[PDB]
């Protein structure tokens, strides 16, 4: 079809550049700037996969997929956390409210686009 993406990130052009990057790859992308509206739109569709900053305003990251995964419609749904951490000590928190796999900032196109690719 063309996998349904819900990009959250308060960041400009971290939006952009995953949107562009994206939609180029023949995905159907949404974005979202913070917690608050990414779960208002999550919950009023059906997306394949979440890909979501872990400093994002509102609430965490961590906080925002815990209330994702509080749906029963996204329980199996991939997510992607975005972190500036490449140590897995330090993030912990992700696997255990429920990520399914991080992509370290700063990335770049081909970066986001294997492991987009890799976790579907």
């Amino acid at each position: 079809t063309m996998a349904k993406v819900l990009a959250v990130d308060d960041s400009i052009s971290i939006r952009q550049m995953v949107s562009h990057t994206l939609q180029d790859a023949g995905y159907e992308v949404e974005t979202a700037a913070d917690g608050r509206e990414a779960l208002a739109k999550a919950q009023k569709a059906r997306f394949d996969v979440i890909i979501s900053d872990v400093n994002m305003p509102v609430m965490t990251g961590f906080e925002f997929v815990k209330a994702v995964r509080m749906q029963s419609q996204y329980k199996f749904t991939p997510i992607l956390m975005l972190t500036t951490e490449t140590s897995p000590e330090k993030k912990q928190e992700g696997k255990a409210v429920g990520a399914t796999g991080w992509l370290v900032k700063p990335f770049n196109p081909e970066t986001l686009l294997k492991t987009l690719q890799r976790v579907l």
